[PDB]
């Protein structure tokens, strides 16, 4: 399965990493890349954004359609163990680096001292600082599903997943 241009267009530079437009109003990212002490995101006041964060997973729901060109996709809490996902990595240069990953267990993990509710996976035939927030996706029938955001790596990578 090959990620089409529209799907890549959802991957958005954000803070010290990236985030992903799940739908016209819903944006997900990894908590530690989110700018702190700001009063707005994407030009919208914080008061107009419903924000939920836990275990390195951050979700924003805007009041205004921010990406009205997009269809809504399904966001799941991780994926079945053994699913081969693609991590849609954009680099600052603009290069697209889709990485195939075989996913393992959803678990509470501690990474550099902080609790991450996430899912591990093994890179198939790496990730670097700056890549956090990139989405983990897989195609199920007609639709692409997003199931985590990149959070950490050792061969093994971890995405944060929604609880």
């Amino acid at each position: 399965h090959m990620a089409p241009p529209t799907l890549w267009s959802r991957v958005t530079k954000f803070g010290s990493g990236w985030g992903f437009w799940v739908s016209p109003t819903v944006f997900i990212t990894t908590t530690h890349v989110v700018p702190t002490g700001v009063k707005e995101f994407f030009g919208e006041p914080l008061s107009s954004i419903a924000i939920h964060q836990a275990g390195e997973f951050t979700q924003f729901r805007f009041s205004k359609k921010m990406r009205p060109d997009l269809t809504g996709m399904v966001l799941e809490e991780g994926c079945p163990e053994g699913t081969v996902c693609s991590v849609l990595i954009k680099r600052d240069s603009g290069e697209l680096l889709p990485l195939a990953v075989r996913m393992g267990a959803i678990a509470s993990m501690r990474i550099q001292g902080r609790l991450v509710h996430g899912q591990s996976g093994m890179l198939l035939t790496g990730t670097i600082p700056g890549d956090c927030g990139a989405p983990y996706v897989h195609k199920r029938g007609n639709d692409w599903v997003v199931c985590g955001v990149h959070a950490a790596a050792t061969n093994t990578v971890v995405c944060a997943v929604q609880a």
